[PDB]
């Protein structure tokens, strides 16, 4: 199962991380 940013379509990692097995710049 992929991130809910790749899933969803459009990452939402503005501020703090929640979701799992994440893989953004905006966040790592
Ligand atoms: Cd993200
Ligand atoms: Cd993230
Ligand atoms: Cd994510």
């Amino acid at each position: 199962d992929p991130c809910e940013c790749s899933k969803s379509g459009t990452c939402n990692c503005g501020g703090s991380c929640t979701c799992t097995n994440c893989s953004c710049k905006s966040c790592k």
